[PDB]
């Protein structure tokens, strides 16, 4: 079998399906729900996601679904992203349900089989492949299975993969409320750290606000106990110091679980997204880390089933993304550490605000919280023989790219790699780079080791 | 009489006494102990203390009692003080008992009456004076009383000044241990943050080490209970992961108390040092803040009893030093926030450690924990008509100084101020400054308001 089964059709699963579909791999996603769930948990995507979408032309399809914004924070300490030199993306306000719809439409348009209303009840693997049982008794078979089935992943559990980390005492609530004009909660728009905990209030409709509260190190009802509107109102009054009234729609709990799968791969079974790491939802790193799992994995998986992957390519998924996941965990825990009561962390918060005043600190934190590092390039304009283009347009094909910016290499000739010569530009501080299909820089002038890079990621030529 | 009574002859009381002695004020210090106590709680003084000692020639008297060192930390994150621009002081290693001996020696040489073996039992004031009673049944009378009587200050209590702040859960032990050669505790020399808490091991004699343990947010015996050696042995094995044995010379508890007097002045009664602020003992800010209390207060009190103090000059002691105390409080609390277990603060500690690699963060933190800001100058070499000097040498007489570095003002004529003309130097970023007797800049070119500054701090010309 040459088929990849994706367990779960959330944002990470759907992104992975898009990657595999672009690569031309036979792919099936099994998703329990008949549609993306509403209301959306998330209302924004960070620089990591924006860039990874752009290098596949996915942001254009989201153009009219939301808006660019250029704000960021570290544990609700305001940062200034537009002061940061370079050309890295900023953030984008859009409900995650809409992101999911665009991703699903893209995946289907690429030939991926999407099976909604299909519950996985059982997961097995043999030396010859992968087998999943659905709630209708059907067995679906493939070469590989990827658990993108969220925090509580059935795939992770059935694979025997431990999920270590912590479940802190935390009282977290959220919901959409229809409010009247003049509603006191409208005086608390934004995400802020108050004396006792966090409260975020955001307009999501002409008469509607999303309200989120979170208080650390305090008792909380169990996560599947019903949330009465009076509980949310009491939290808002206690934390935000304002009276909430209105007509509640959605009301639910959320947790401060911070856990990561001990390994991202077990034979023919792999993990991505929330199944692989469940982190505190801050600044878009939670989804961002999952989306970048998907992009890291897609092309490696494809190369593997198509027969041209170097022996160790698929193992580099766990190696790179478990490290990246641990760094995301570290960043988000560093943040939640100072989201305790101000009686306990107020002074350190004020110190950090002061430090964030220093240009290098602001740049450091904006990049960290956006999930941005020097492993990928910015989407910079380029001029080639075929005219004007840019770095990320070269990556839309989903193929490796040797981009020569004046280093003047003899044209690299590898069946998996596209050689592109472009005029020099000051906006990239390398005269040549080798880009993996996920956009990651595998080599750059003037480093030695170009052939080893080529062979490591694409095989010999 | 017109006598200043100082309650307490610790480092802060004795420094205050030296300041008053320099200014020619009749002064008595009442101190419970027959001699500075051993063992010393502290073994180093920070940049603030070194500078304030230097501007009175006191470091000279200490030159053979210890040694300069150039290390610093923020909650045991190592810093690099020598990378910092300026001519600001570093640290000095010396037991505090010896500092006390030198300060008392200086105070006596200036004619201060130092009465040891004296228990103060009650303190009172009348419109015309202060009255303090001793355990032997005598009354000491004066014009002003200053409480330098430590953390448990009787003077603070009897003046009815509240001591708000916090007393975190904290298990702190310390003592001096005579150990056998090859003792495993010598494998842990230094002040370090471990998994569970902090431990400092410091050689203090050929076969004697000081050992200090501290663990936050765990149960502990009350601070007045006795320490058995077994308790310290367990703490060291638990925290530092090493076996301690030997013969203890002294064992006691210490707390993470962080409190500050609501006001530093109540009529003719004032507070300084630990009586004014009890902070976490870390990096030298605990003593440093007190020493600068003493230097701030001395000349102002002198001006008050000599009749040349403007009406609100003594009040400025509370305004400045309370503010400075609050900042020290905020600083040290910031630090203790990340001295919890690494299971709770490890990621934030690692992040901060990375940020401290940025030059401006390193500078910010070194200056902060050294108590150093822009309110005083460095001790820079100067060239005057009378030959070579330095900034602090001009401050040893304890008078205000109008230091003209090429601004070429007409000679300032003020009975409390010395006008000094020096050649330009690149090591001071002003062409002229007005220095208060505590070394603090009251005015600098090209600011307006030289006359106003003169009148504010030194009265009418
Ligand atoms: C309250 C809250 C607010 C948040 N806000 C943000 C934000 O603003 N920005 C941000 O970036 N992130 C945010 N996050 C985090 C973000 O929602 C997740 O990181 C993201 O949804 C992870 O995507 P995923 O596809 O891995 O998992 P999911 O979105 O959970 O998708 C997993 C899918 O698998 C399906 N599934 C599960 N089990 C089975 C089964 N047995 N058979 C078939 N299908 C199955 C589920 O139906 C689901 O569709 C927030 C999270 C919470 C809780
Ligand atoms: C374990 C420990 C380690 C420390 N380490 C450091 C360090 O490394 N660096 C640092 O800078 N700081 C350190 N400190 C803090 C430092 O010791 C204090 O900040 C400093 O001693 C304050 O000086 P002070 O003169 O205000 O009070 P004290 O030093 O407490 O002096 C007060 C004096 O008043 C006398 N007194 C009190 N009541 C009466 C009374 N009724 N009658 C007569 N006399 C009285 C006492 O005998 C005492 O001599 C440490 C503290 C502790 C507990």
């Amino acid at each position: 079998s040459d088929t990849v089964i994706i367990a779960g059709g959330g944002p990470v699963g759907l992104m992975l399906a898009c990657e595999l579909g672009l690569a031309g791999v036979d792919t099936v996603v099994l998703e329990r729900h008949d549609a993306p769930r509403e209301p959306s948990r998330g209302g924004a995507i960070n620089a990591t996601v924006v860039e990874l979408f752009t290098q596949r032309g996915i942001m254009e399809s989201l153009r009219d679904d939301g808006f660019e914004f250029r704000m960021a924070h570290f544990a609700h300490i305001p940062l200034a992203p537009e002061r940061v030199p370079g050309d890295r993306a900023f953030s984008f306000a859009v409900p995650h349900a809409q992101v999911e719809r665009r991703l699903e439409e893209r995946a289907r348009s690429l030939g991926v089989r999407v099976r909604r209303s299909t519950e996985i009840t059982s997961v097995r693997q043999t030396p010859d492949g992968v087998q999943v049982t659905t709630g209708d008794g059907e067995v679906v078979e493939g070469a590989y299975l990827v658990g993108c089935d969220g925090s509580a992943s059935l795939v992770r559990e059935q694979a025997g993969i431990p999920f270590p980390g912590v479940d802190p005492d935390f009282h977290g609530l959220w919901g959409d409320i229809k409010v009247e004009p003049g509603a006191p909660v409208l005086e608390r728009i934004g995400a802020r750290q108050y004396e006792l905990g966090l409260c975020m209030v955001a307009p999501i409709g002409p008469d509607t606000v999303r309200v989120i509260t979170g208080e650390f190190d305090v008792p909380s009802p169990p996560a599947d106990q019903e949330v009465g509107f009076d509980e949310l109102r009491a939290a808002v009054a206690r934390i935000a110091g304002v009276e909430l009234d209105g007509v509640p729609g959605w009301l639910s709990r959320w947790t401060a679980t911070s856990r990561q799968a001990e390994r991202y791969r077990e034979g023919r079974i792999l993990l991505a997204g929330d199944a692989a790491h469940t982190l505190f939802p801050l600044g878009g790193q939670a989804l961002g880390t999952g989306i970048e799992d998907a992009v890291n994995l897609g092309w490696k998986l494809a190369a593997t089933v198509q027969g041209w992957a170097p022996p160790s390519l698929l193992d580099s998924y766990h190696e790179e993304r478990h490290a990246a996941g641990a760094r995301a965990c570290a960043s988000t825990r560093a943040q939640t550490t100072i989201m305790r009561s101000l009686a306990r962390v107020g002074e350190l918060r004020a110190l950090l605000t002061e430090l964030a005043g220093l240009e290098e600190v602001n740049a450091y934190l904006v990049r960290m919280v956006g999930g941005i590092d020097g492993s990928r390039l910015p989407d910079v304009p380029l001029v080639t023989a075929e005219g004007e283009t840019s770095v990320y347009r070269l990556l839309e094909a989903g193929r490796g790219v040797l981009l020569d910016l004046g280093a003047g290499l003899p044209a690299v000739r590898h069946p998996q790699v596209t050689y592109v010569r472009a005029e020099p530009t000051n906006r990239l501080d390398a005269t040549a780079v080798l880009l993996r299909p996920d956009g990651v820089v595998a080599w750059r002038a003037p480093q030695d080791g170009l052939e080893a890079a080529l062979e490591t990621w694409f095989g010999p030529a």
